[PDB]
């Protein structure tokens, strides 16, 4: 477990790689994989959809049962559930969707959830269709997370732009 390889070291506790989070979870077998979730845990597309399809829908079925009894999460909040075949646990974290008018300040709260786990495999929160500035999301991660985080960014151009910007 936690056999991470090929990552660029940004800080003593933040690492980054141009990779698909699904393929990283299969090779690494991490203790925790982070899902970029929405408050009702509907894993239809993007990172959430990719993780769910890689569990052959077991993640969505588990999430629907959680929602039925507990209700939706809050933006900036999180929920630990099974990681199924991809990891021991899945930490479902809700980052702000700035394309839907949600507060970017809550991105700090979203990353604070990582501090409860010694090591995690994660996507860059609120990137993609959530519309947050990816350079800013990396800065919030670096300034907030104290535990070991391995960021998988599935876009070579975005990866190159983030590394170049961080090295300034
Ligand atoms: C082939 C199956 N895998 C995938 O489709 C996949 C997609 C993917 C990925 N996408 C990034 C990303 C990061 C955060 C968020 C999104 C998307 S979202 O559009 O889902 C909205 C929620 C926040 C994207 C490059 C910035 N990052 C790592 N591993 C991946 N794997």
């Amino acid at each position: 477990v936690n056999s991470f390889s090929g990552y660029l070291k940004l800080t003593d506790n933040v690492y980054i790689k141009n990779a698909d989070i699904v393929e990283e979870a299969k090779k690494v077998k991490p203790t925790v994989v982070v899902n970029a979730a929405n408050v009702y845990l509907k894993h239809g597309g993007g990172v959430a959809g990719a993780l769910n399809k890689a569990t052959n829908n077991a993640m969505q079925v588990e999430s629907d049962d959680y929602i039925a009894t507990n209700g939706p999460l809050k933006v900036g909040g999180s929920c630990v559930l099974s990681g199924h075949n991809l990891a021991k646990h899945c930490l479902h974290v809700v980052g702000p969707n700035v394309n839907k008018g949600e507060d970017i300040q809550l991105l700090k709260s979203a990353y604070e959830n990582f501090n409860q786990h010694e090591v995690l495999l994660a996507p860059l929160l609120s990137a993609g269709i959530f519309g947050a500035d990816p350079i800013h999301s990396l800065r919030v991660c670096v300034d907030t997370v104290r535990t070991n985080v391995y960021l998988a960014v599935f876009d070579k151009n975005l990866y190159d732009k983030l590394v170049s910007s961080f090295l300034e």
